[PDB]
């Protein structure tokens, strides 16, 4: 099984011309980390994936904004199914 | 203080014409949850925010994709210095 992997630059990191790849699902994530390390010429890159979670209803909006907001706003997603 | 909240529909949920709102930071997140459940007629809507984590080198691409993949792909964010 081949998985489509899209590399997304954040925090002002260099944008790669070739950001879309197809890789074997059995491949270890070390391969992705190593590819980026080589493309950007750095051994200390931040390589991460987003993870969804349902915020505590009792938490204030300002706190969630301070811990998860970006570019002046807090993005709140909503869905029927988490598997699209 | 007012916080801009960007509501985004995913996973089959109905899209709102105006999904951008100003909410008092002092309000509990419960107000956002209740707004969505009320306006979209569903008690079981997933209301989530995105967090982030760096996968371990030995993790397989397939598992990362099955666990956190989005719209037919695994999005890998990278930065030389982090900013949400």
């Amino acid at each position: 099984q081949k998985i489509v992997v899209h590399l997304r630059a954040t925090g002002g990191a260099p944008i790669l011309k070739q950001s879309k790849f197809k890789v074997s699902g059995s491949d270890k994530f070390a391969n992705v980390i190593d590819f980026l390390r080589r493309q950007l010429h750095s051994d200390s890159l931040f390589v991460y994936v987003n993870s969804a979670f349902s915020p505590n209803p009792d938490e204030s909006v300002i706190d969630l904004y301070n811990n998860f907001g970006f570019d002046g706003k807090l993005v709140v997603n909503y869905a029927c199914s988490m598997a699209w």
